[PDB]
């Protein structure tokens, strides 16, 4: 593990403190260093015990005039890898590149060293395991490590710009996966012009992302704005005003499935959530709302109220038959049953209903066919993903049908008790038309408001109010196992007085007593002592909880709702048939420009 | 008192008024001073009410020229000390260095004064009387007020700097206690040096502590962190990153018992709780929670919960028998008893609790010799410190472990009235699980903000409440003396009008009233008047109250966190047996070097 890394570095320290001849470059002292050339005992391929050479280890402490000497030992010493496990080999490159002296890197390249070498060790490869990520190239380094007259310089002596990589990197992700982007974004406009004279930038990765996809989907807002603007193409100005006209072929990406605004609002990334505040993509969503998304959303909606209000009303009528015996005890009350099918449908009364219940099943399963070739696509854990998609929205319309369609199955063998079901599906399904208040402007806060709290608060909460009513609970039982029952209700066995201590709890029912007879010694004290414990500070505590974090969520509501807007607009674009769905932007092929889709704005910005 | 230091003071005043000599000192004219010296009457052993010389008033209101004529007189002068109670003696270097003046100085050390006397005076020692703490010598007078130029000047001439004093402060304790840390740290590196040419460090005081410590305990972390550079060692630095190893021989303390992780958390000061977000120090906590603590600590809760359900569910089953004789009269409800032991164990259903029972009292005896030799080792005020710790969950272990043992004793001799300490033992022993909320992220500061709640807001605040719902028992008792009890239950007697007006005050049980019958006339206008100023705001103000305890703890709970989490691994890491428990850090004794332990961090801090 890590205690293996430890183990490494300092065997690969006590080896270097080991021998002489590789010690003196450390120590820097030129008549030792010598009195050591001098003699052919001395060898010039001492190793360590990681793969090393004389060389490295120079170069590493910062001794250029120690390793010129050296240098005219053997021209064999600037190709010669490591050869081991944690470093897999690097060349002198590899690290005099990020030391940045200049001298040293002049004084290789005239030996002759490789100009390029992929170097793939434990400790190069992208991991949280890691601090840094640079690539695989000494041009990576070079670019990466901003020094411009090393990366010139290099250019200068080969290596191509197109060279790919362990996980399919270009240099151009590289610079878009780091941060300091201010000093980064003008070396990359740099770069970007000595392979000028398919491009550079069209080829992806092996996960399939072309760099504009990624510089969207990672979150870096400054370089996202830099690089829009070679797109960008200027119409008249006049006066105070302008107005601008975008190119709108890679942000839209209409052939492809994989589309740019579904990637960017699904990703793990918080400040890739910012990026759509931008102009150029929140005139487009601005747009698409407000002229299309709307209306189907509310027909939608309208649908499926109209659906919901017609299967209460024909569960509300169900057909029931007078008991068969009579109770031959007290503790009992029941006067109907449920009637049989043979009996069942005799009437006109009886006849109109039937349609009903064809069309609640019917429902059912169109409503089942529709969610489940979705999980298929995507994978089960990414279709349950956070809260802007919509998940626990998701998952309770799927329990919803397989309930409503358990029902008919139980119906047709002639099964009793049918009531649990049915009122499992009466209770989910007006609790799920609760995901409509997305496309309202007031309504969408709140629904994500209760959804994280019920989610992230509650549950972290309930142990400590379980462990002190359970407590309570069997403390009041055994106070009252020796009363006649027919005095107190309350407390008789055990599951009632855990069920009435929790209802206790919350100041819903009011505490039991009586005045005609004497209750017990013990009871006062323990009831005055839950009533200062449990009732009064600890609900208050859970309500301060529930304020504080309604305020977090208060503040950032106008940022919070285009997001599920865009959302919703995505998928229902997804979702819904072609022919109702036209193009966006402008087709450019009349107007005299050649096959492309473009977008127009203006500005009142300059005085 | 203080008031004899007023007395003292003045007294002092009023004597160097009185007498011409001494006074020309303060006056500092040199006309008289001339003509009192021509005098052969005028003597110079004249002496103040408090013990003193012409040369002590004369350094101390600041008059050197004054003192350079006195200076001929005799050299006896620099050599008499005081000799009172206040002041048991001091020379006029004591006076003479913390005026700074050079020219002074180098008079007295010319003449010949003592370069080291020892003064203690009641002015002297530490105490939360006096306003200054300094020490007992003048080179402790002339670092710490800052001088440089006089420190090297004393030590010219002797005074060596291994040199107790009482409560054994050395001169190091004395500069890290003080304030004003950015002066005086650069003055300790000065200091050092000269005592180089066992160590200084390592001599402790009285108490028990080295000076490394001893800023630990006292919560200074500027010099701490100045401190730690020392020892600190640099390996490799390439790139950006760099990579460093901590010495670990007294940090950890692995010999001796009073370690100094469990010194700095136990202690009464504030600041040193802030002093472990260091990182020498953070990196090894959180190497050895991460490690070794969870799973031990896991393991232990979930034994102790699978110990009380078997409490529990072998304290629910107890036996009973049919009650003896019938009910003679109304007012009483009771249908069974308790009981006898000969005729208890008849059957293998009441052969199986049995084991249950004997794991329970086993269990409870080895509870019980546990934290009893705890409290022997530090002292009884120390083991009930303060919340970190973990006192109040302490004292309720003992007392459930008490009751559970008295509980054997009363059943075995046939005793009626057995379910008073079953009751407070079954109530206490599921509200004491509560504390295996350690070893979470996010349950701790709850635990510590109800605690907090309990035992800091409540108790100053209940007798407001008690002297209120007092008066409103009386006259709701005195109004209802008069009428049928058969009608309105309630206020009765005292006490059920008491204890029936504290459940009205809390909004739980509803107001009495009947409609069948006719009530008095003043219960009407004192229930209003009771309705408006118990119920409404008096309730309201404490809940506002409990949300401004709730918000002040809750901003740093990341950093109250920590202090916890490193109480329970010390205490932990102690009880437990020694083969479980490994070393920790590198044992630097095969890679060379000898006998030491060793921990290394790296660091991308540079660009
Ligand atoms: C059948 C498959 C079931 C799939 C179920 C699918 C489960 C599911 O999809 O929702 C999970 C839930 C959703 O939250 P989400 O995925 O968006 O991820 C973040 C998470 O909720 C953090 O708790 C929040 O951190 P914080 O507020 O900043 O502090 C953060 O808020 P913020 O960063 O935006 O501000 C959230 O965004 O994430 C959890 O809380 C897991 C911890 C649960 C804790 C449980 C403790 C016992
Ligand atoms: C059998 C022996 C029994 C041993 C019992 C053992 C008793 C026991 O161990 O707890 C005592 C309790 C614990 O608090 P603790 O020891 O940590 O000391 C501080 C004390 O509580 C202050 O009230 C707080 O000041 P403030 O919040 O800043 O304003 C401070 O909070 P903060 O500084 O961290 O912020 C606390 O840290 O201290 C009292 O309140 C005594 C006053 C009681 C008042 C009673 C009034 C009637």
């Amino acid at each position: 593990w890590e205690q293996y890394r430890d183990r490494v570095n300092m065997l690969q320290q006590e080896r270097i403190r080991d021998s002489p001849l590789l010690q003196a470059a450390k120590e820097n002292d030129l008549r030792l260093l010598k009195i050591l050339l001098l003699n052919q005992s001395c060898d010039f391929q001492q190793r360590g015990a990681v793969g090393e050479t004389a060389l490295h280890v120079a170069a590493l402490y910062d001794n250029l005039e120690a390793a010129t000497l050296l240098m005219e030992a053997a021209p064999e010493l600037a190709k010669e890898p490591a050869l081991c496990e944690p470093f897999v080999g690097q060349t002198a490159l590899h690290i005099a590149v990020m030391n940045q002296n200049l001298n040293l890197v002049r004084a290789l390249l005239a030996r002759g060293a490789s100009v390029s070498a992929r170097a793939t060790g434990a400790a190069f490869r992208r991991s949280p395991h890691n601090l840094i990520y640079y690539g695989e190239h000494p041009l990576s380094f070079a670019a990466c490590v901003g020094s411009e007259e090393i990366v010139r310089l290099l250019i200068e002596h080969g290596a191509d710009i197109r060279a790919q990589d362990s996980l399919g990197n270009t240099v151009l992700h590289i610079l878009i996966l780091q941060p300091n982007k201010t000093f980064a974004c003008q070396m990359y406009n740099l770069l970007l012009s000595y392979d000028e004279h398919q491009s550079l930038e069209l080829v992806p990765n092996h996960q399939g992302l072309t760099p504009f996809k990624l510089a969207g989907v990672e979150g870096n807002t400054v370089m996202f704005q830099h690089l829009m603007q070679k797109r960008k193409h200027v119409q008249w100005t006049c006066g105070p005003l302008t107005s601008t006209l975008y190119d709108l072929t890679e942000i839209d990406s209409w052939g492809e499935e994989l589309s740019f605004l579904e990637l960017v609002v699904s990703s793990k990334k918080r400040e890739a959530r910012q990026i759509l505040e931008q102009t150029p993509v929140k005139e487009l969503v601005s747009f698409k709302w407000k002229k299309y998304g709307r209306p189907y959303f509310c027909v939608l909606a309208s649908l499926y109220i109209l659906y919901m209000i017609c299967f209460t009303t024909c569960c509300i009528y169900r057909p029931l038959k007078l008991r068969d015996d009579n109770r031959t005890d007290p503790r009992d009350i029941t006067i109907l049953q449920q009637k049989l099918l043979q009996e069942a449908y005799v009437t006109h009364q009886d006849n109109i209903r039937l349609v009903g219940e064809l069309v609640t099943v019917t429902g059912a399963v169109i409503i089942l066919l529709l969610e489940i070739p979705d999980i298929f696509r995507v994978g089960a854990s990414r279709y349950f993903g956070q809260t802007i998609l919509g998940g626990p929205f998701h998952v309770i319309i799927i329990t919803y049908a397989s309930l409503v369609l358990l029902t008919m199955v139980m119906r047709l063998t002639n099964m009793n008790g049918e009531v649990v079901p049915l009122s499992f599906a009466l209770v989910l399904g007006w609790c799920s038309v609760m995901y409509f208040a997305r496309g309202f402007q007031m309504l969408g806060p709140f629904t994500i408001m209760i959804q994280k709290m019920i989610f992230g608060d509650l549950m972290r909460f309930c142990w400590l109010m379980a462990v002190v009513i359970l407590g309570f609970a069997s403390a009041f039982h055994i106070t009252f196992q020796t009363e006649d029952p027919n005095n107190l209700g309350e407390f008789s066995d055990y599951p009632t007085a855990l069920f009435s201590t929790f209802e206790l709890f919350l100041t819903i029912i009011d505490g039991p007593a009586n005045y005609s007879v004497d209750l017990p010694f013990m009871y006062c004290i323990t009831y005055a002592a839950f009533a200062i414990i449990a009732t009064l500070l600890m609900l208050n505590l859970f309500i301060a909880m529930m304020g504080d974090t309604h305020w977090r969520v208060a503040q950032e509501r106008d940022e919070l709702w285009r997001a599920q807007v865009v959302a919703t607009t995505v998928m229902l674009e997804r979702k819904m048939p072609r022919f109702l769905w036209p193009r966006s932007g402008i087709c450019g092929y009349e107007y005299g420009l050649g096959d492309r889709w473009f977008l127009r704005v203006e500005n009142h910005h300059d005085q």
